[PDB]
């Protein structure tokens, strides 16, 4: 009962309650159902305080406005819990964790986001493992970091991406080892540290950005890519292969030049599921920087947290490659 | 020595010399070192003829040209072998390998695309291993489809990707188990069954066509997709959340709807590692078709295909949601 955690239910199946016609939504009932199961009231388990959002917010249908209010709620909670569990549903978790992390600087609490294929209240639900362990783990074994938790495991919430969902839900972070894994016995991984905190919390603004998120194909052409770059666009993320690798081609290097030279910032990722992107070429020579081995998920939101601010071009372009959370390695 | 098959060196670090500044391509050199490697000529070997490309094609700047010189090549020379062995670059080796099942049709023969991270002439490089295997798999354990094969494994084609290349080379296929496993005793999966040949090999032409491949993100807007969807583009892969879900608002959806009313085919696929599209929704009012489980190679190669031939919009939309080569999982 000593320690203290704050439950944001967002939305998500993990409060949902089952009808003839699909999960739906039910105002009170994720309290209503933990009121009734006593392992969630034990000595060994903190107090929590569940504050459900109204409305709920269905995951698909999340936008930066939705990270940004979450983020607000952890910072006007912050000193009154000792950390912080946010239910969410698994469309778009993996982007939630990833924006939270760079909107969060020297977190010094834990924030978990986590969520369930299957409503907390049926039998046998991953809904009450996730919520109960996710609650667990932030009282006693603290990891000072936005992470997400599932399928037994504690990942870095900024090197995650969903990994399945059809018939089951998965998510795994390709580029770095779990933080913790939650099996009978609690693990944690101490190979993999933690950033370090500067001083106090500092809660970020951000808003929604418009950029390009695409992938090179063989042949693909100038003017398909000159569209991509049109405004309002201010950043174009590319999924190249291999080691990022692209066509030799004036018409596509062109088109990225000269994007570039009027401040657009164009980034490389690999479209390989794991590794990292190592990069002089052509694409250097046409103002393309490296992403290192980013999810699609950290590039996204790491270039929506830094078009949010008053920086450069220039400046926006080196911190895209600086490791400023834990969601990149740099040799 | 009694089958015979024929060895395409379209490409790749397989057949390349090491110097101070990198592996270079040189002429002639993978014969020539085939010459001096008894294992390859043992009575238990196939006879093979290498026909190396020239000039040679770097595989990340493979266009669909490409493609249709290979497909080609195969076709003249498929009545005077028993088998088809395609070294390639790693880096686009899944979008040819997907490209050629449809191209060729009514395939009877095997066809076996390889390549390697180090070049035949080093020791212990995985060159000399996947190109043996490759031509011992296509005389003795024929497989009669498109086939890729790589750190022991047979893939069906349209089935792959790559998986990993910093450091070293990986491919997989997340939606299907492999065709044949190549360890010590060879074991073809027969519950990965071939697709039937209704008569003669057909050899279909493809052309470069102008597709957008983009993902999906939150808040993504209008005015960008919009601009994904101008003159020329005649089809776009999306890649959405989990098993097909995209944000329900008025202004994505418009765009897209506006897009299928003009002719142009809208294809969803998840961003999910494996797993199926499931799609009514929203996305299906705007009239977007799903794309089942397939990679984004095959269904970018899959829209080659058919944008390459005389078939409508509709026509397209319903071939595009077929099993045609085995590429897709429908239920």
């Amino acid at each position: 009962q000593k320690k203290s955690i704050y439950v944001a239910y967002t939305g998500g199946t993990i409060g949902m309650q089952r009808s003839d016609n699909g999960y739906i939504p039910v105002s009170g009932h994720l309290q209503r159902q933990l009121a009734l199961m006593p392992e969630f009231h034990r000595p060994e388990m903190p107090d929590f305080t569940i504050h459900e959002y109204a409305p709920l917010i269905d995951s698909s249908d999340m936008t930066p406005e939705d990270w940004q209010h979450i983020a607000n709620d952890i910072q006007q909670n912050y000193d009154l819990y000792d950390g912080f569990v946010i239910l969410h549903g698994t469309d778009t978790m993996a982007f939630t964790a990833s924006a939270l992390s760079f909107m969060l600087e020297n977190l010094a609490k834990p924030v978990i986001i986590t969520g369930s294929q299957i409503p907390l209240a049926e039998l046998r639900s991953d809904g009450q493992t996730n919520l109960l362990n996710a609650l667990y783990l932030a009282a006693n074994h603290p990891v000072n970091e936005v992470s997400l938790f599932f399928n037994n495991q504690l990942f870095r919430g900024n090197r995650t991406t969903k990994a399945h969902a059809d018939g089951f839900d998965t998510f795994a972070s390709p580029n770095l080892s779990v933080l913790l894994e939650a099996g009978i016995h609690i693990r944690r991984q101490s190979s993999v540290v933690s950033p370090t905190s500067n001083g106090p919390l500092i809660v970020h603004r951000i808003t929604p950005q418009p950029i390009g998120v695409v992938t090179i194909y063989p042949g693909i052409s100038g003017a398909v890519v000159r569209n991509f770059l049109l405004q309002p666009v201010k950043a174009l993320i590319l999924r190249s292969y291999g080691v990022g690798n692209a066509p030799q081609k004036a018409e596509l290097l062109d088109e990225l030049k000269n994007a570039s030279d009027r401040g657009i910032v164009v980034v490389n990722l690999t479209q390989c599921i794991s590794g990292s992107v190592n990069m002089g070429n052509a694409l250097a020579q046409a103002g393309v920087i490296s992403g290192f081995d980013m999810t699609v998920e950290a590039a996204l939101t790491k270039l929506h947290y830094l078009l949010s601010q008053s920086l450069s071009p220039n400046e926006i372009r080196q911190l895209m490659q600086q490791n400023l959370r834990g969601e990149l390695t740099d040799t």
